[PDB]
């Protein structure tokens, strides 16, 4: 009654010379089924807690596959344990072949990078009160609407420059909502694999234009989760 912890799905064979280690230090295997390669390890439990430790093990199996050449992949969300290969075939594979082939077409030769921009939220709020209009530092609804809309403008002036100036090196851009209070941009870019060096330098030359006003967090190597999504197919019962 060991199930299968699944890490990702790849279009090509992965050789056994690619040594890999996963959750609980289990060895990681590949398993080809009709031209789809599933990277997996033996699951001891049915469920794994998303502890910091386990999330790192999961993330590194896929990153290590990418470092070894297997850059096109659907990466799976942490925790995916299925009972047996029959269930992998009937539920995960058979109904999804076409979407998985399309998806491998879109990702081939491409990579996800991310850009998170932070500013000093407090400082830029007080700096904005000192601007062109300056009230005294109910109709409380009106005034809290006017600050919130003029704050958005001040963010969006920064954001827009980064978006106009990086978008030309990318095939697709997906923006997500701020995680922290200081975060003003959280964007994933899908770029040709060989655009990374120029992208990296472009990010840096844009930042130089804003002086020490921003913190930039650029991740240049990650499994492509934002751009590898599978919509639901019909399942008969």
């Amino acid at each position: 009654s060991s199930g299968l912890y699944l890490y990702g799905i790849f279009p090509d064979p992965i050789p056994e010379t690619v040594t890999l280690q996963g959750l609980d230090s289990q060895l990681v295997y590949s398993q080809i089924i009709d031209g789809f390669t599933f990277l997996y390890s033996e699951a001891k439990q049915e469920k794994y807690l998303a502890s910091r430790r386990n999330l790192i093990s999961h993330e590194k199996v896929l990153e290590q596959a990418m470092h070894a050449g297997f850059r096109t992949l659907l990466p799976l969300r942490f925790g995916l344990v299925v009972k047996n290969w029959e269930t992998v075939v009937t539920q995960l594979l058979q109904p999804y072949k076409a979407q998985l082939r399309e998806l491998f077409q879109k990702l081939a030769g491409r990579r996800e990078v991310s850009v998170k921009i932070f500013w000093d939220s407090k400082a830029e709020l007080q700096a904005m009160m000192d601007s062109h209009q300056d009230l005294k530092q109910e109709e409380v609804i009106h005034i809290g609407q006017l600050i919130e809309s003029n704050l958005l403008s001040r963010k969006e002036s920064i954001i827009q420059v980064f978006f106009d100036e990086l978008k030309p090196l990318a095939d697709e851009v997906i923006e997500s909502d701020p995680m922290t209070e200081d975060m003003i941009y959280n964007a994933a870019f899908l770029i040709p694999w060989e655009n990374e060096s120029i992208f990296s330098q472009q990010v840096e030359s844009i930042d130089h234009k804003f002086d020490e006003r921003l913190r930039i967090r650029y991740n240049n190597f990650t499994a492509p989760y934002t751009f590898a999504q599978i919509s639901h197919h019909h399942h008969h019962h």
